[PDB]
This record gives C-alpha cells, structure tokens and sequence, in this order.
C-alpha cells in the first residue's frame, strides 16, 4: 500500500456519498485529538450502532470515472466483548467488501492486544481497487470502519 | 499439507445474472502421499487429475 500511493505521487480524494441508512456515522476517539476534541482518521467513517440496532449493510459504490479508484477501509477489533456491545450492539459479524473481479472477506477478532496509546483494540487497515466497468460493494453487521471516498 | 476453505454466503456484483462465485484452489499429491477431501457442503470436487 506504501508504494502503491507513492508511485501513484497523489494524495487526492474525491469525497463520496453512502447510504449509511440505520447506522451512526462519525464515530470518535480520545486517541485522535483534532483542535483539542475528539476525533478519528480525516477519510475513514467509524459507524456505530442506531438505536442500539446494526442492521446488516449491503451499500453500493460504482466507477463510471474512466479511472481506477483506490479505496481505504478497515476492521475494528475491539478489546473486550463489552466495548463491542457499547459499540456495535451486538456480536461480530465477517465485514466482507467486494467487486466483479475481487472479494475480501475479513472477521472482527475481539481480544485485548498490548495497550498502545492506551488503546487496547487495534483497526486493520485494508485497501480495494475498483476498475471503470466495476462496482463497490460493502457488505458488514459491525465492526467496519467505512470509507469517505476514493483516491485517485 | 492442508487447505481448509470456509463458504462465505454473501451476494457480490452480479457476472453473467449470478452474485454466486467458485474460488478455485488446487493440490500437488507427490507419488507416495494420498488426496483427503473433507466436506459438509459448498464444495466443488474434482473429476480427476492432470499430469
Ligand atoms: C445487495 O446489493 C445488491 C446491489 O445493490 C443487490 O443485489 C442485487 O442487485 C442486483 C443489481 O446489482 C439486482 O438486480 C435485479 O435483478 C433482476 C432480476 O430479478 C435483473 O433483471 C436486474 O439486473 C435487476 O436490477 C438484484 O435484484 C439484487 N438482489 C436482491 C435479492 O434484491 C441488493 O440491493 C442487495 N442484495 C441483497 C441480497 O440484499
Ligand atoms: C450481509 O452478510 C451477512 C453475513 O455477514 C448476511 O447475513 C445473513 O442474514 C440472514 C438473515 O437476514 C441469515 O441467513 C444469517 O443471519 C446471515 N447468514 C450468514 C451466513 O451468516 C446478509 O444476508 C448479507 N446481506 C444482507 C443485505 O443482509
Ligand atoms: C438507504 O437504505 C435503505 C435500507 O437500509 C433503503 O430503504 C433506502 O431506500 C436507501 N436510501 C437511499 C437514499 O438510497
Ligand atoms: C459525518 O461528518 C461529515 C463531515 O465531517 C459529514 O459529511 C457527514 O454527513 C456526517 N454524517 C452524518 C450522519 O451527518
């Protein structure tokens, strides 16, 4: 991914609307602090639970650009099996992000790992390339940390 | 060796009218060894070998 954007030597994002319909969007940490509140990662979309309902998502994302479009998201593993609750509202479901051509197929693992920054959960960054003729598919029941768009 | 492939049910971009898909995978078994399928469903068994 390093020196799949460095050769690319552009950082421009084109900002995209998704129907994010029974989800919280805009989650935020105390780890990421941005003019001195709370906060996360500028392109990526932490989506928590609506009132205390996940409802399995199955948006839809299409190139008709005539350019390939580079896709950031992640995986949310939280520490202990009550922040996944807090978060999510319910038990880990395989964040599974797809296309014509590829699929990939992720599972949230819930498990404390060596406190960083205080932080005992870690997020695992994953990358999608989505051709001109191809559409974006995102399907997930939580733990997902959605993208804002794509990179050129 | 072993390969062990979970079936992932999800719908993908419609191909050809089907949001199904086949992964495919494959097995090397050297003259001495013996081929163990294992299965509970979901799977695409072989007809045969290549040379
Ligand atoms: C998850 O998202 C996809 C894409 O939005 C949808 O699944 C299926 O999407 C295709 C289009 O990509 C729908 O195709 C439609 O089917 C008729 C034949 O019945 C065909 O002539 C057309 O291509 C037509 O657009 C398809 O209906 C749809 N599947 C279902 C079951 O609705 C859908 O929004 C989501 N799928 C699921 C299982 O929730
Ligand atoms: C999104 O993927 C999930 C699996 O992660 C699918 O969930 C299935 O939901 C139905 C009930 O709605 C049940 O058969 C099971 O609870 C789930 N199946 C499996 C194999 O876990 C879901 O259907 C996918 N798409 C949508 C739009 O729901
Ligand atoms: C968003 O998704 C919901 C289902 O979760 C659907 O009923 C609604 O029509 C969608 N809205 C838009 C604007 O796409
Ligand atoms: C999340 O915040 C961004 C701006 O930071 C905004 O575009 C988006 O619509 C917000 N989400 C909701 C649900 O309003």
């Amino acid at each position: 991914l390093r020196s799949l954007v460095a050769s690319s030597g552009t950082l421009e994002f084109n900002n995209e609307s998704f129907n994010w319909t029974g989800v919280t969007q805009n989650g935020t940490s105390s780890a990421c602090i941005r003019r001195s509140k709370n906060s996360f990662f500028s392109r990526l979309n932490w989506l928590t639970h609506l009132n205390f309902k996940y409802p399995a998502l199955n948006v839809t994302m299409p190139n008709n650009e005539q350019f390939d479009k580079l896709y950031i998201w992640g995986v949310h593993h939280p520490g202990t099996d009550k922040d996944q609750i807090f978060l999510y509202a319910q038990a880990s479901g395989r964040i599974t992000v797809s296309t014509k051509r590829s699929q990939q197929t992720v599972s949230p693992n819930i498990g404390s790992r060596p406190r960083v920054r205080n932080i005992p959960s870690r997020i695992s960054i994953y990358w999608t390339i989505v051709k001109p003729g191809d559409i974006l598919l995102i399907n997930s029941t939580g733990n997902l940390i959605a993208p804002r768009g794509y990179f050129k």
